[PDB]
């Protein structure tokens, strides 16, 4: 029907033994991830694996496929291939040696001067997005993943939507609740802005270790989302006057006045950035942590 479409995107091949050497690195919702060994040209890949049955909207998997393919970027990860295998669609990806920004907010403490260097490198994968008319609607350290070199990418485009001066704003009530802006939560029409709003929350998350709301069950941290607005960390004397700045124009209520993601990336608080060198101690940290 509209699989048609999806089954005509796909390569055709056996890729059971296009690849080989299978270990789960994850599983996340609609999405088994395994690392493997392409046995032709030898490389590491990154497969991820989706049941067909629990997507009912088939047009997003297309949509994630198509964007992943067509917005390349240093700050993405690599999208080289695709499968349908049953039931079951597989997408292959080169692999990054590395972790989740989840693993090292979770186990480690971050500096400023690191949590500078993921912000900017960030919002240079917004800034791309945004101006090829992509907002992620997804944004969490769950979908941000860390290279050995302190490589920095963005994943998961999933939830992604396009946008067009036709139809320049979305209305679907989309994303994970903690990062979710208020615009979203309280279904009025948005704009890649909301993207700005959830990096403003996994910023929180690099300086607390979660997002705000966290031990509330989902519908709770959205009610609270809805009549809070702007959230408070526990410990804001603990940040810098610059770094707050920065929180504060992420976390505007009025999305006129909130940065975008070219504006954001002159904020003062990104020149404080460490080389991305500065994050290969905390991989390395969070992997003893998590062992
Ligand atoms: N949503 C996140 C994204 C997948 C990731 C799976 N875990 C992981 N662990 C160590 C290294 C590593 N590198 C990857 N490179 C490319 C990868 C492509 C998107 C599948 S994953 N991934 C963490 C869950």
């Amino acid at each position: 029907e509209i699989l048609e479409k999806l089954r005509s995107i796909v390569s055709v091949g056996d890729p059971k033994k296009k690849y080989t050497r299978f270990e789960k690195i994850g599983q996340g919702a609609s999405g088994t991830v395994y690392t493997a060994m392409d046995v032709a040209t030898g490389q590491e890949v990154a497969i991820k694996q989706m049941n067909l049955q629990q997507q009912p909207k088939k047009e997003l998997i297309i949509n994630e496929i198509l964007v992943m393919r067509e917005n390349k970027n240093p700050n993405i990860v690599n999208y080289l291939d695709s499968y349908l295998v049953g039931d079951e669609l597989w997408v292959v990806m080169e692999y990054l040696a590395g972790g989740s920004l989840t693993d090292v907010v979770t186990e480690t403490c971050m500096d400023e001067g690191q949590i500078a260097a993921v912000c900017r490198e960030c919002l240079q994968a917004l800034e791309f997005l945004h101006s090829n008319q992509v907002i992620h609607r997804n944004i969490k350290s769950d979908n941000i993943l860390l290279g050995m070199d302190g490589s920095v990418k963005l994943t998961d485009f999933g939830f992604c939507a396009q946008i067009t001066p036709e139809q320049s704003k979305r209305s679907e009530m989309v994303g994970t609740p903690y990062w979710m802006a208020p615009e979203v939560v309280t279904r009025k029409a948005y704009g890649p802005k909301v993207d700005i709003w959830s990096l403003g929350i996994m910023a929180i998350e690099m300086i607390e270790g979660e997002p705000p709301y966290l031990n509330e069950n989902p519908l709770r941290a959205l009610y609270l989302i809805a009549t809070n607005g702007t959230p408070e960390l526990q410990n804001p004397e603990k940040l810098s006057a610059i770094f707050r700045d920065f929180l504060n124009r992420c976390l505007e209520m009025d999305v006129e006045k909130r940065g975008s993601a070219k504006e954001l990336l002159q904020h003062q608080f990104l020149k404080i950035a460490k080389p991305l060198s500065s994050l290969t101690p905390l991989i390395a940290a969070a992997k003893e942590a998590t062992k």
